């Protein structure tokens, strides 16, 4: 849990496991403090992983038999934030807007408080994000020096009818419903993007320097959620066919926060509490 990275420099390691089977999240955090004599800061990288279960879910719309619900993750929340005036936010991966289905990007470490988060010659440590997005887009939603947050939205479908925008009120909705079953106004699932049928594994990365001395310990609110849309599906008849309506940001902030503390000096780790 302690790697040398060079001469007078060290990376001592710390994670935290927390889930919340209320919320549908599990937060697998990386705390990797960068100790370097010839970086006059105190220095985390922090690796922001786990699991977002998208909590799709389909229902009768009311006292109805005609209409049927998809509550479905429009959007996947990922956000990190401090207090601490203190400490500074000064790197974070990925940094724009990434359509790929693939976000595959590397942080570097060079002795000094030298960050590549670019990703000529090595480095003294590195450090990866990995994640799919099929058919949704990652673009910071807000920053400042003291937090990072992204949004993983409903970017750009091709169903079994053909290429859609992730706003467009006809997404998900079926041709020919195939029951009375609510699940059956709605697309299969090998039509579904899997952060839509399952849900997201979110890998994101963020570094943070603090003033050295200026107090041990830090706070960290790390924050997983969603933003639910509703989609109702309407059988109407021309022979029955369906028509989409779109409850957009339905339930928005469906996130399980969770305070962390971070201690400078010890590099130990507490859980303050969460949501």
């Amino acid at each position: 849990n302690i790697e040398n990275i060079g001469d007078g420099a060290e990376v001592v390691k710390r994670t935290e496991d927390t889930s919340s089977d209320k919320w549908g999240v599990t937060q697998n955090i990386q705390f990797d403090f960068v100790k370097d004599k010839k970086y006059n800061k105190d220095a985390l990288i922090l690796k922001m992983q786990g699991f977002i279960n998208s909590k799709t879910t389909y229902y009768n719309y009311k006292n109805t038999d005609h209409i049927k619900a998809m509550r479905w993750p429009f959007q996947y929340n990922i956000g990190l934030k401090t207090n601490d005036p203190n400490v500074d936010l000064i790197n974070y991966l990925p940094k724009n807007k990434i359509d790929s289905v693939n976000v595959s990007q590397t942080l570097g470490y060079n002795i000094g408080g030298n960050f590549n988060s670019g990703p000529n010659g090595s480095f003294n440590y590195s450090k990866t994000i990995s994640y799919n997005q099929q058919n949704y887009i990652s673009e910071v939603e807000h920053q400042n020096s003291k937090s990072v947050q992204w949004g993983i939205k409903a970017n750009s479908f091709i169903t079994s009818l053909g290429k859609m925008s992730g706003h467009d009120p006809n997404l998900f909705v079926g041709y020919k419903p195939a029951s009375q079953n609510p699940r059956d106004y709605f697309v299969p699932d090998n039509e579904l993007p899997p952060l839509v049928h399952s849900g997201f594994n979110p890998s994101f990365i963020a570094t943070v320097s603090h003033e050295k001395g200026s107090g041990d310990t830090s706070e960290f609110e790390i924050t997983y959620g969603r933003n639910m849309d509703v989609t109702h599906a309407t059988r109407r008849t021309t022979n029955s066919y369906l028509e989409g309506s779109r409850i957009h940001n339905a339930f928005v902030n469906r996130n399980y926060t969770v305070k962390y503390e971070v201690n400078w000096k010890t590099h130990e780790i507490k859980v303050k509490g969460h949501n």
